[PDB]
C-alpha cells in the first residue's frame, strides 16, 4: 500500500498511541510510534527551523530543531533506509488537527539530494529553497487544507480570514518532481532538508504537529490521519 | 499555440530557410531562422560542451560551446525573455534527422535556476545534473526517438544495435518538473545550463544539429520538424 | 599602484566630484566618478540588499539594490574586465565617513564565482555566505574602523558602545583568500555577490556611502579616502 | 605541536608500525596507526576517486574509494571530532615515499562545508572546486616535492621529465584559506571532500600511499614523515 518514512513534530502528547508525555519530535518508519524521540519545548510564535541529514554510506537518519538564543533538541535513528523506501520515492511535509486546532506554517523549503559513486566521478543532483510561496506553484504537490498565497508562506492548516485556525483539517504538500536515491552504481546518496516554522496557536494545548516525509508517488492523504496519526500514516499505529 | 525559445546546433548549413553555408549554433526564437549565429567546426567523434547564461538585469542570451585544445565559438542575443515566454515554463533538448544521419548524444546534463528580489532576500532555486542516464528516469521527459540506458548516456536520436544511426528520427527530451522565472517581486532571474555531446557520423556531411530550449507545459513535437525545422519548430519557418 | 573597481552606495551626493543631486549607486572604475548612476531612495532604518553579476561571456557590470514592498533601482556598466583586472584578485567591501556620520553595517555575505570552459567540462570554484560574524574572522580581512561581533553582524564603520557612529572612520573588509577570473582555457567565467544592509542615521544628511569592489592583493586603504572618495580611491578623482 | 586528523590511502603494508599485511585506507587520529581500516585493492593507471562525509550531528568519519566497473571499499569511525581539533583548522592532502617510489596525483579537487544552527536560519558556508591545476595557484598551499602545471592537474610527489618518479620525496598541498567547523550557535556542521586520484607505478610494490587531513594553520611538514609515516605524522607513531 501507502509507505512513508518521515520525521514528526508532536507538540501534543498523545501516551495512547505510545505518544509520550510531552510534545516531541520523533522519526517514524511506517509506523507513527516513533522510533526515537527528544523532548521538545516548543516555542509559541516564534519562527523555528529543523534539519535532517543522512547518507547512504553512514546509513543514519538525524535531524535537529531549533529558535534563537534557545537550546535545541537532537535525535537519530541508525537505518539503512533501502530496504525501507523505494529507489524513486517522492519529498514532501504535512500536520493535522482533528480535537484541537494550531497553525501548521512553513515559510521556508530548501531541499537537496545527491547522487555519487559509478567511479564515474560525475554525480547526479537537485537542489532548491523556497521562501516567497505564491499561489498556484505547479512545482508543488498540495493536498488538503495545504494552501499556498498569504505573505509569501506555504500555510498547510486551515486558518481563517481574520486568523482563527481551524482544528479539522490536514495539509501535506509534496514535489511535483521525484527523487532519485538509488544507482547501480551507487556507493554514495546523500540529501539534506531544513525549511522553517511559524507555531502560533491560542491555546495552551496546541495541536497537533508537523513533519517531513518521502512516500510513493501515487500517495495519498490517509482517511482518519487527523491529530496524532499524522496525516501520513493510514490509521493503524 | 506550441512555443519555444532555444539553442541549435547545426552542423547542416540549409540556406534554404534562411540557413548558412556552414554548421552552425544560432538562437532561435519562435523561428528556427536563428536571430543570430556563428560559425562552428564540429568536431566528429569528439567530446564537447556547449554553457548557456541569461540575466533578468541584463536581458542577454549567450551561449558558447567547445571541445579541448580547440577553440571555441561566441554569439549572444539581446532579448528581454519576459515578453517571449511564460512565468512557468519548461526545460528540455532535442534534435532532428531526416535526409541524412548522424547520432546526437548527450552524456550530461546540468542545470541551475535561481529567482531573487522580493527584497526579502530569500532566494527561490533548483539545480541538478546527470552524467548516468539509466532507463526509466522518471523525472525525465522522454518523447520520440529519444532512448535512456545505453552506456549512462543519453541519446535522443534513433541508432542501431552495433552502432547504425538512422536519419529519420527527432528526440525531445524536457524536465518532468516546472521551472518558474517570473515572480511578483521579481527583480532578478537567472539560470545556467551546460550539457555534454559526443557528435559521431559516419556521412562526412552529418546531419541534422542538437539544441536546447523552453516551451509550453502541454509542448508536443512537432510533426514535420525533422531535420532543420530542428523538432521544435513546427514547421513554417 | 593600487587599484580597484567597485560598485559605490552612495547615499551623499558630491557634485562637487562630479556627485549627482542625489544618493544613489554607481560603478566606479579606478575612479570614484561612477561611469554610470541610478538615482536610489535610501531607506533609514530598513534592511536591504544588493546583487552584482558579470559574465566573461556578455562583458556587463550590472547590480541592484532593493528593499521589501518597495521599488528597486537598475544600473549596468559594459565592460569586458580583463583589461581592467589582474587574473587573480580579490574581494571586499567598504564604506567612509567624515564631515558627516552614518552606520554602514552588512548583516550577510553570500560569495560565489565560477570559472569554465578548458572545454575539459570540469570547472572550477568557490562560494560562500556569511550572517554571524564573529569575532575573530580568520578568514576574514578586516583593515580601519572595521568591526566584527556585536550581533553577529559585521559593521565596518566606527560606532558608539551606545550606539552613536563616529563620522571620521572608513571600514574595509576583504577575503583572506584570494580569486581566479582568468585561465587560459578560460571561455567562461562567473561570479554572483550579494550582501545585506542595515542603515540607520540620526541626521536626515546620512554619509557616506557603502559599496563593494576587487583590488591588489597586497592592496591598503587609501590615505584620505574618508567620505565621497569612499576608502577605495587614492584621492585624485 | 602540530596535530592532525586524515584518511589515508596506505597502498603499502608496513605491519612494523601495526600497518597491515595489505594496501589499504585507514583514518589516522594524531597517529598513523588508523583506528580502522578496510581491504583496498589499488588499481594501476586508473584514474580513482575518494569521498569523504562527517556531520557535527553523527558524529562519525566515513570515506569511500573507488574506480569504474570496480567494486569500492567502506570504512568509518566514530568521532565527535570537538575535542581533537580547534574551531579554526585548515584542509589540505599529502603522501610521502623513501624507500619505493610512485606517483601521488590528484587531478581534481572539490571542497564544501557548511555550518548551521544559530536558529538564525542563515548558515556560512564555503565550496570550491579544481581538476586545472595552473602555475602558480595562490589559492593553493604547496609544500615539499608538490608541484603544479604538467597537465592541468596537482602532482604532490616528485617525477622526472619523461616520467620516472622518484622515492624520496613527499607532497602537501593545503588551502591558502582556512576553515570553520565551530560556532557558538553551533548545533550542526557540515564538510564533504572529494578529490581525484591518478596512481601508476613500474614495480609492483607501489608505494607509499596519499591521504587528505585537517591541521594547524602553521603546520609543517613532518622531518622523517617519508614512506609510511605519511608526512603527517610527525615520527612516532
Ligand atoms: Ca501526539
Ligand atoms: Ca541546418
Ligand atoms: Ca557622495
Ligand atoms: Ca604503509
Ligand atoms: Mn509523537
Ligand atoms: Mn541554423
Ligand atoms: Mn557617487
Ligand atoms: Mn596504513
Amino acid at each position: 500500500a501507502d509507505t512513508i518514512v518521515a520525521v514528526e513534530l508532536d507538540t501534543y502528547p498523545n501516551t495512547d498511541i505510545g505518544d509520550p508525555s510531552y510534545p516531541h519530535i520523533g522519526i517514524d518508519i511506517k509506523s507513527v510510534r516513533s522510533k526515537k524521540t527528544a523532548k521538545w519545548n516548543m516555542q509559541d510564535g516564534k519562527v523555528g527551523t529543523a534539519h535532517i541529514i543522512y547518507n547512504s554510506v553512514d546509513k543514519r537518519l538525524s535531524a535537529v530543531v531549533s529558535y534563537p538564543n534557545a537550546d535545541a533538541t537532537s535525535v537519530s535513528y541508525d537505518v539503512d533506509l533501502n530496504d525501507v523506501l523505494p529507489e524513486w520515492v517522492r519529498v514532501g511535509l504535512s500536520a493535522s488537527t482533528g480535537l484541537y486546532k494550531e497553525t501548521n506554517t512553513i515559510l521556508s523549503w530548501s531541499f537537496t539530494s545527491k547522487l555519487k559513486s559509478n567511479s564515474t566521478h560525475q554525480t547526479d543532483a537537485l537542489h532548491f529553497m523556497f521562501n516567497q510561496f505564491s499561489k498556484d506553484q505547479k512545482d508543488l504537490i498540495l493536498q488538503g487544507d495545504a494552501t499556498t498565497g498569504t505573505d509569501g508562506n506555504l500555510e498547510l492548516t486551515r486558518v481563517s480570514s481574520n486568523g482563527s485556525p481551524e482544528g479539522s483539517s490536514v495539509g501535506r504538500a509534496l514535489f511535483y518532481a521525484p527523487v532519485h536515491i538509488w544507482e547501480s552504481s551507487a556507493a554514495t546518496v546523500s540529501f539534506e532538508a531544513t525549511f522553517a516554522f511559524l507555531i502560533k496557536s491560542p491555546d495552551s494545548h496546541p495541536a497537533d504537529g508537523i513533519a517531513f516525509f518521502i512516500s510513493n508517488i501515487d500517495s495519498s492523504i490517509p482517511s482518519g490521519s487527523t491529530g496524532r496519526l499524522l496525516g501520513l500514516f493510514p490509521d493503524a499505529n
